[PDB]
C-alpha cells in the first residue's frame, strides 16, 4: 500500500542501514546490483553495467530477461511492494528494490524485451504515470537509475567510487563468470571486474 512505503520512509535505517555514515547510501547501490546478479545466477544475464552520474545519480543496466511488463504491471508491483510475493547497522539483506524506490527522490525504470521498450518514472516511491512502451528494440534487459532522497540521507550524501569498486570487485570474484563494469562520469574512471 501507500502506507507500506510510509513505514519505510519513517524508519529507513531499519531497512537500509545507517543513514548518516555512508552505509545506507551505498547499500542503496548494492541491493539493485544484487538483483541483477540474481538474474545472472539464473542463467539469463551475462553483463552488468554500473554508472555514477555527475548529477549524483546511479544507474544499473543488465541484459537479463527484463522484469515482466504485462498486467498495474507486475513490474510496478516489484517496485512498490515490500517483499513482493514473499517474506524477508547494515539494514536488511535482500530488502528489495521497492525500498530503494521509496528512499529515492526519483527513480527511473527502463525495460526491454519482446521487441519493445517500456519506461516508468516514480517519485519517493510513487508512480507519476503508468508504465508505457516508448519505442522498439532488439535487445533485452533492465535499467534502474535513481536519485537518493535528501530528506533521508545526511552527512555523507555523495557516492564514492572507492566504496563501490571494492564491493563490485568482491562480487565478481564470488560469482565467477559474471562481468560487471563500473564508470565514473565525474572523471572518466572505469573498471571491469571479470
Ligand atoms: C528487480 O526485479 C527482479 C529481477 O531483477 C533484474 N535485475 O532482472 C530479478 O532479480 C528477478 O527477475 C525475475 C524473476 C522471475 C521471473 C520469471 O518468473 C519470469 N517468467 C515468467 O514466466 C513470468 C511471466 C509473467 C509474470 O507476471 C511473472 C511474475 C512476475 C515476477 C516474478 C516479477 C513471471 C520472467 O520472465 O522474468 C523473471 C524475472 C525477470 O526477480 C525480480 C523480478 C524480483
Amino acid at each position: 500500500v501507500l502506507k507500506g512505503l510510509d513505514a519505510v520512509r519513517k524508519r529507513p535505517g531499519m531497512y537500509i542501514g545507517d543513514t548518516d555514515d555512508g552505509t545506507g547510501l551505498h547499500h542503496m547501490v548494492f541491493e539493485v546490483v544484487d538483483n541483477a546478479i540474481d538474474e545472472a545466477l539464473a542463467g539469463h544475464c551475462k553483463e552488468i553495467i554500473v554508472t555514477i552520474h555527475a548529477d549524483n545519480s546511479v544507474s544499473v543496466q543488465d541484459d537479463g530477461r527484463g522484469i515482466p511488463t504485462g498486467i498495474v504491471s507486475a513490474a510496478e508491483v516489484i517496485m512498490t511492494v515490500l517483499h513482493a510475493g514473499g517474506k524477508f547497522s547494515g539494514g536488511l539483506h535482500g530488502v528489495g528494490v521497492s525500498v530503494v524506490n521509496a528512499l529515492s527522490q526519483k527513480l527511473e525504470l527502463v525495460i526491454q524485451h519482446e521487441g519493445k521498450i517500456h519506461r516508468q518514472i516514480y517519485e519517493h516511491g510513487v508512480p507519476q504515470a503508468p508504465l508505457a512502451v516508448t519505442g522498439e528494440t532488439e535487445k533485452t534487459g533492465t535499467m534502474v537509475r535513481f536519485w537518493p532522497s535528501l530528506e533521508t540521507f545526511t552527512n555523507v550524501t555523495e557516492f564514492e567510487y572507492e566504496i563501490l569498486a571494492k564491493r563490485l570487485r568482491e562480487l565478481s570474484f564470488l560469482n565467477s563468470g559474471v562481468s560487471i563494469r563500473l564508470r565514473d562520469k565525474r572523471d572518466g574512471k572505469e573498471d571491469h571486474f571479470h
